[PDB]
């Protein structure tokens, strides 16, 4: 939408969508024709928020993403 949360035991992850949105483009997430993703652990860890997020900020094991 313009800001969603996957809500987790750990530490519920707020996730930037209209942000990342304007300064990234699209593309970012959505090739084609959006719908919803459903980025879990797995591929959020892997190759959805991660994969952008490898060498962004100073690396702190966790925290830049759960807000827990
Ligand atoms: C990655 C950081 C994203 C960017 C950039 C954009 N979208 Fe996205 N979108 C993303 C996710 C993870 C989800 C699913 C949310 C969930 O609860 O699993 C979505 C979902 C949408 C949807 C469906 C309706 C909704 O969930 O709000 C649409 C219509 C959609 N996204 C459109 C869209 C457009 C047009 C964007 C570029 C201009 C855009 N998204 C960026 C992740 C990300
Ligand atoms: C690469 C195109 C990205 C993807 C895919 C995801 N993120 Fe991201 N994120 C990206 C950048 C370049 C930035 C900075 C934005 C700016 O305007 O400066 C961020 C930032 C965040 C933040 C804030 C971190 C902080 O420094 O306070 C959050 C909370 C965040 N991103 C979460 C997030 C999640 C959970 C994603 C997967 C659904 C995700 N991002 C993908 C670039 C990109
Ligand atoms: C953004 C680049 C993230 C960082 C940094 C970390 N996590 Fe994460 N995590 C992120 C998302 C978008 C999600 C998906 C939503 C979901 O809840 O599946 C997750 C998920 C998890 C979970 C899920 C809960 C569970 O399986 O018990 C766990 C365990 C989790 N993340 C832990 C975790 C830890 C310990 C981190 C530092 C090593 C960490 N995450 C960083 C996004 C991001």
């Amino acid at each position: 939408a313009d800001v969603v949360t996957y809500e987790n035991k750990k530490g519920n992850v707020t996730f930037d969508h209209k942000a990342h949105a304007e300064k990234l483009g699209c593309d970012a997430c959505h090739e084609g024709t959006p719908a919803k993703i459903a980025i879990d652990k797995k591929s959020a860890h892997k190759d959805a928020c991660k994969t952008c997020h490898k060498s962004n900020n100073g690396p702190t094991k966790c925290g830049g993403c759960h807000i827990k």
